C-alpha cells in the first residue's frame, strides 16, 4: 500500500561498495515503505562490520564473504558477483582478443585494498597461476580507481556492478568472470536479534529468495554451511 | 622542459579525499614530468597511513594532522581545508538563512568515519556546543555520503573540496567555516628516507612554501612542532 507505522531500528554496517552500488535503491524503497523507522549505516571495514553487529550495535553486516569471521553470526547468501577489467582504449588489453590472467599479470594493477571487497580472490587466482601482480594503486572506491585508470597509472581490476558505460564513457571493460572466481555478498546479523518485519521486509528486498520463512529456516540450523547449502540447488542472484 | 629521466619509486600512502580530490592534477604533472619513477599509492586509515611509511614501504604519508600519531615522523603542513553542509534545496538548512550548529545539530547526520579526514573536529565543535549529534550514517567516500543525503538519509557534512555545483547540481552548499575549526593536511616521511629530486618536486607541487631549502631546514629541525612553527607568520593554501 502506503506506508508502515512500524517503528524501530535499522542498524547497518556494510563497505563502500555495497553502500554505493548495491543499496542506494533498496534503501530508497525502504524508507518511503517504512517510514518511522531509523535507519543508519556506516562503512567499515571486514573486520569492524563483524565487529560492530557481533559487538556493537550494527543489526545488519553486508559484506562479502570472509572467513571465519563472522563466524558466530547467521550468514545469509544474497548475490554472486564478479570482477571487469577497466583500462583506457589505447591499452594493449584493449586490443587483444581474449585475455587471459598471464596477459593481465604483465600490467601494474590499480584494485581494491586488502582484503576488501573481495581482493582475496584476485589474490588467490594470481598464486594459483603462480603468477606476482604489480599492484601499484589500492582503495576502497571504484571511483578513485577509475580516476587513476584514466591517468595511466595502470590496469583497473573492480566490481562490474561499479562500472558503468553511461557514466565512464571513456573507458574499455573487460569482463574477468572466467578469470576470477566470483564473489557472494553476505546478510548477517546476531542471533539474539529480534527480526522485526521491516527487518524481514529488508532482506527479502536486497535478497528475493531469502524469504521470512527460509530466514527463519537459516537461524534454526546454527550453520552458516548448512545455510549456504540450502540453496546449492538454484541459482542465486547475479551482480 | 620535457621530462626527467630520474628513475626510482615513490610510494604514497593517503586518504579517500587526498586520492580522489587533492591528488589527480599533481598526479597527472607528475607522471608525464617523471616518466621513468614508479608511482605507488594505497588508499588507507590514518593508523595504515602512519603504519605503512612508519614501519612499511610507504615513502610518504599524506593525510589531515591527527594527533601523536605521526609522531616519529617528518611533518610538513600542506594546505588548510574545512567543511561543507550539503542538504536538499527543500531542507529546513536550506531556508535558514544563516546556519549555526545548534540548528544543524537538530538534525540526523551524513559525514566521514570516525577518525577520518576530520571528524574530530566535527565532534570537538559538537563537544565544545555542548551538543550530542545523531550522526546517522558514516563513510570514507563523499560520493556516497552525497548519494544518501540525497534520498533524505539526512543532513552531509563533506570536505568543500568534495562539492562542486557542476557535478552535484542538485545540491545545496552551505560554508561551515565559521562553524568548524579548520583541518590541515600534511605531507610526511621518515627521517632516514633520503630525499631524491622527485620527492622535492613532488613536495613543492603539492606545497609550493614547501621548497627544498625549507624542506631541509624541516628536518633539521627534529620537532614537526617547530616546523608547523616555521609557517606560522604566512597564510598557508586554503582548499
Amino acid at each position: 500500500e502506503h506506508t508502515w507505522p512500524d517503528k524501530g531500528s535499522l542498524y547497518i554496517a556494510t563497505t563502500h561498495t555495497q553502500a554505493r552500488y548495491a543499496l542506494p535503491g533498496v534503501i530508497k524503497g525502504f524508507i518511503e515503505r517504512y517510514p518511522r523507522v531509523s535507519l543508519h549505516m556506516h562503512q567499515g571495514s571486514p573486520t569492524q562490520i563483524a565487529e560492530a553487529v557481533s559487538k556493537g550495535n550494527a543489526d545488519f553486516a553486508i559484506a562479502t564473504e570472509a572467513l571465519h569471521l563472522y563466524d558466530d553470526l547467521v550468514m545469509l547468501p544474497c548475490y554472486h558477483w564478479n570482477r571487469s577489467i577497466v583500462v583506457t582504449p589505447d591499452h594493449p588489453l584493449a586490443a587483444t582478443s581474449s585475455v587471459t590472467i598471464e596477459a593481465l599479470a604483465q600490467y601494474p594493477l590499480v584494485t581494491y585494498t586488502f582484503g576488501f571487497t573481495g581482493r582475496s580472490e584476485l589474490d588467490t587466482a594470481f598464486n594459483r597461476a603462480g603468477l606476482t601482480p604489480r599492484i601499484v594503486f589500492t582503495a576502497t572506491d571504484a571511483d578513485v580507481i577509475k580516476t587513476y585508470v584514466r591517468l595511466g597509472l595502470g590496469v583497473g581490476v573492480i566490481a562490474s556492478m561499479a562500472v558503468d558505460p553511461l557514466a565512464d564513457p571513456d573507458l574499455v571493460r573487460i569482463d574477468a568472470h572466467d578469470i576470477f572466481s566470483h564473489s557472494t555478498t553476505k546478510i548477517g546479523f546476531r542471533r539474539s536479534t529480534f527480526l522485526r518485519s521491516y527487518m524481514y521486509d529488508f532482506i527479502q528486498r536486497f535478497a528475493p529468495h531469502l524469504t521470512r520463512d527460509v530466514v527463519d529456516t537459516a537461524v534454526a540450523l546454527r550453520s552458516n554451511e548448512e545455510i549456504e547449502a540450502m540453496f546449492q540447488d538454484i541459482k542465486l542472484p547475479e551482480k
